[PDB]
RNA sequence: UAGUUUGACUGGGGCGGUCGCCUCCCAAAAUGUAACGGAGGCGCCCAAAGGUCACCUCAAGACGGUUGGAAAUCGUCUGUAG
């Protein structure tokens, strides 16, 4: 809690003199951290599905939502108001755990070469994460869950420029 | 054996089709207006698809993304409505 504080606070100025603000409002912050689960690659019964909402909340200490899919009958077994992937917004204590559990002690590490390569490219906000695979905690048992989904996280911040979507990693605990 | 019934429109009768209600054009910028003229629906539904109170905003595109990728799902930008 207290050290991803003073990892905001010490970015701050750290932006402010690599880039000066006239506000340390102006300078980039981050607004929610989203992890978007998409149990339609797998669409199952209740008892799948509400396994992997069940997961996702031991994992957050919240309840993910349900995205139910739109009006689009297609021919992909798709049908008109079902569920197809799992939602779950952070804001405030639950967002900056989450990513200090991941910048720091709690990142599985399963696999890295660098970070993910940069795909923001405009540089404001939106940086897109990808997680191939799920082998990535001590919360599961492999051969129990023998099933390996995958997931999206997305950040969102404040960046009106490109280059400043540098400082949301670099000096925010990940590679770049 | 007996008393009867056996529909109409119909560019002649028969055959085919049609017979009630709704929508559009025809219909000539009022209402109305024919055709066996041009198109298509209805003979139901909904214990909530009502009353009320309160709250949300939709398509579609592009950039980015996990088993998906032309289109699952999340994420930003545009978005008097497509
Ligand atoms: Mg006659
Ligand atoms: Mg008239
Ligand atoms: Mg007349």
């Amino acid at each position: 809690q207290q050290l991803k504080t003073k990892y905001n606070d010490q970015v701050r100025p750290a932006l402010m003199q690599q880039f000066g603000y006239s506000s340390v409002m102006a300078v980039p912050r981050i607004e929610k951290i989203v992890v978007n689960e998409g149990l339609g690659s797998s669409k199952e019964d209740s008892k799948a599905i509400d396994k992997a909402a069940k997961e996702l909340a031991l994992i957050t200490l919240q309840k993910p939502i349900i995205t139910k899919a739109k009006k689009s009958i297609s021919n992909f077994k798709l049908r008109q108001g079902m569920p197809v992937g799992i939602k779950v917004t952070l804001r405030g204590e639950r967002m900056y755990v989450f990513l200090e559990k991941l910048i720091n002690i709690g990142l599985p590490r399963i696999r890295d070469f660098r970070g993910i390569n940069p795909n923001a490219f405009d540089g404001r906000g939106n940086y897109n994460l990808g997680i191939k695979e799920q082998l990535i905690f001590p919360e599961i048992t492999y051969d129990m869950v023998d099933k390996t989904r995958g997931m999206d996280i997305t950040i969102v911040t404040t960046a009106k420029t490109d280059e400043e979507a540098r400082a949301l990693l670099q000096s925010m605990g990940l590679p770049f």
